[PDB]
């Protein structure tokens, strides 16, 4: 198989950048090949612009840039490093997401990634989305080093659950595409962490990557749950409701339906 | 009284620039003062690095942002584009950010701004957040544009509850801070909505600033009810744990305990 590692972070003195090099290492002793997008290495802008198209516009005098970037994806026309990079995404089976987790989400220069590389129709349209996604086939994994506790982001913790933190990520951004996310490796208190607890985490991430391919992928509700449609407005079939009403738990963090959810479910598999 | 629009939207054509330009009016017809930080304009650059630190680091050999930026701030060593807008920041009441939503969360342009203005001790402390944050006498408010439709957004809509995409930002971004965050302003499907109604939208928006400072904040679990340090984890106290036990709803989205999370908790207040 092969894989792509993306990385987040200015400093190769990092754990970010140790946890790179050896997810890198651990898939090549598999026979994986492996290809990287180290975002600040590459120089990367992560801002959406009409520069992200490179000839002329259709529109310019009314620039809109989804429109506008679904044509330049369909023409052949996007910005060279835009290019590269959905080349290196089709390549891959195996996306690994390696970032410090940055104000409760993904860093600036990854969440620019997404939006100058996930274009329309490349990666996503509303007639084939979540499990109907283009990277079905793939699957993608996140490895987040925060400074706080995972006290301080457990269910009691001062920040609130870390579920609700990732369903934005791992939800609307991967799975939306059709990625399968696995379950992420979590680094809480990265800093406050003893060398040699450091390098315990990266002897455990080596041996995990060892089966990553054969692990269980995150539950999300399969699209199959909802009238996908303009007119029924996207909701839930009125079956899929009428059998909710006697269950317990939610499905999921982001629909929970008003119910409690399912432990650890941005968290643990089955 | 003083207020700042932050506006993340790189087309004067745009709806969202027709919002900014809706509140600035309004406010002004008020008596407020309004400043704008209008990132595309200003050619906002976005990427935390080590030149956001003016002069000599401590520990160049190892460099950690965290660390050398607050001491880069104690020392007065930041960026001066960084020191503009923290000032703009202090100066201000009440704080609007005008963005349309991009993967389920703010674009990268204004994710960068968080990650370099939201500086350690200036915009918050470990020894003073959420409800003793340094912006807790502040007022912030978000303003979103959605391509999706607000049935998409709901508990049964396909993408999920919109409480559990706003809970990184409004409680992790805004209210850790300090802020008191605002009821958000929703415009779901701007793509798609008529001229007449395009109006009614930029109209209301500017009726609600008529008196947005005496709106009630949105409703948060305040840091009393936890046990803030290093020994206890951060953790909610014994007593407020007991006290929870018998409660069929959550406090919170992020502290929803495994309960029943309060409806429109992130998006209504009460
Ligand atoms: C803008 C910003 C926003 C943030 N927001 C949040 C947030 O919302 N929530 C949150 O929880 N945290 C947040 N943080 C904290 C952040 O997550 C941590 O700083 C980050 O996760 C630590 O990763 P690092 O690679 O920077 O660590 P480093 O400090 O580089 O690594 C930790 C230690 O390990 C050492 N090390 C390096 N290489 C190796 C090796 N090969 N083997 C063993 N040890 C090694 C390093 O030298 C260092 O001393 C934020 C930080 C910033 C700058
Ligand atoms: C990278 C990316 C990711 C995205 N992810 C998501 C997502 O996760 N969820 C989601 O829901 N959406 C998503 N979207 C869609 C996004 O929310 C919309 O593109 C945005 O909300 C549209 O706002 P706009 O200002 O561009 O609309 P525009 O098309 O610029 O404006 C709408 C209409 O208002 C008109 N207008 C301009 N000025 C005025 C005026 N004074 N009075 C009246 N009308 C005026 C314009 O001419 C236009 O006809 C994404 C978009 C991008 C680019
Ligand atoms: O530990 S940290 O890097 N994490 C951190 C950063 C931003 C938001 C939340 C956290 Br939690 N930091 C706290 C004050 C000194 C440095």
């Amino acid at each position: 198989r092969r894989a792509l590692i993306v990385l987040a972070h200015s400093e190769r003195t990092s754990f970010n950048y140790a946890m790179k090099e050896a997810a890198a290492a651990a898939l090549k002793k598999k026979g994986w090949e492996v290809v990287e997008s180290d975002l600040y290495a590459m120089n990367f802008n992560p801002i959406i612009s009409r520069k992200d198209i490179t000839g002329k516009l259709k529109d310019p005098a009314n620039f809109q840039y989804p429109a506008e970037s679904v044509l330049a994806y369909k023409e052949g026309h996007l910005s060279p490093d835009i290019v590269a990079e959905q080349k290196k995404l089709e390549a891959a089976d195996l996306v690994i997401f390696q970032f410090p987790l940055q104000w409760f989400g993904v860093p600036a220069i990854l969440k620019g990634w997404f939006e100058r590389v996930f274009i329309g129709e490349f990666a996503y349209t509303y007639a084939a989305m979540y499990d109907k996604g283009p990277f079905r086939s793939k699957k993608a994994v996140l490895s987040i080093t925060t400074g706080g506790s995972g006290s301080m982001y457990s269910l009691q913790g001062i920040h609130g659950d870390m579920n609700v933190i990732l369903w934005p990520i791992q939800s609307g951004i991967l799975h939306f595409c059709g990625f399968q996310v696995l379950e992420p490796q979590l680094t809480y208190s990265i800093g406050h962490t003893p060398a040699d607890a450091r390098i315990q985490i990266l002897e455990g991430w080596k041996k995990r990557l060892e089966n990553i391919w054969d692990e269980t992928p995150l539950y999300f509700a399969p699209s199959s749950l909802f009238d996908l449609n303009f007119q029924a407005g996207f909701l839930m079939k009125k079956e899929v409701q009428d059998e909710e009403k006697n269950k317990k738990f939610g499905l999921s963090v982001g629909h929970h339906l008003g119910k409690s959810i399912p432990t650890d479910n941005q968290i643990k598999a089955r």
